[PDB]
């Protein structure tokens, strides 16, 4: 209980920096590289006992998770992969990681100031997404 209490609640997207090139890295096409890359999501985040429940509502698409920490799930992504995910808490920080095809790609979310921090990485690219309380 309280694990992920300062994640809680609906955020709205304020800065975007490399998501297309982190996008690119991954292997989404190029018109969904664009269209994805003009949403300004909401990600909505919330607790129900130990199940974590992690909403993105856009133009583009409107995704849910839920997950227990340290217990894969299996995922379609908003650009239709078929990945195999765990989310852990590291330090504070979540951790979610999605394997697909021999690849992988890291997602991290941290709270830092009044924001929730989002780094994407696949390989040598990262992108950084910065969200705040809507
Ligand atoms: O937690 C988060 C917070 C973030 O802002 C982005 C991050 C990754 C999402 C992208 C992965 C690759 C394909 C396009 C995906 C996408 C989904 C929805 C809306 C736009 C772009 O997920
Ligand atoms: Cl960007």
């Amino acid at each position: 209980s309280h694990m992920c209490d300062a994640f809680v609640g609906t955020w709205k997207l304020v800065s975007s920096e490399n998501f297309d090139d982190y996008m690119k890295e991954v292997g989404v096409g190029f018109a969904t590289r664009k269209v994805a890359g003009m949403a300004k999501p909401n990600m909505i985040i919330s607790v129900n006992g130990d199940v974590i429940t992690i909403k993105s509502e856009s133009t583009f698409k409107n995704t849910e998770i839920s997950f227990i920490l340290g217990q894969e799930f299996d995922e379609v992504t908003a650009d239709d992969r078929k990945v195999k995910s765990t989310i852990t808490l590291d330090g504070g920080v979540l951790v979610h990681v999605q394997k697909w095809d021999g690849k992988s790609t890291t997602i991290k979310r941290k709270r830092e100031d009044d924001k929730l921090v989002v780094e994407c990485v696949m390989k040598g690219v990262t992108s950084t997404r910065v969200y705040e309380r809507a």
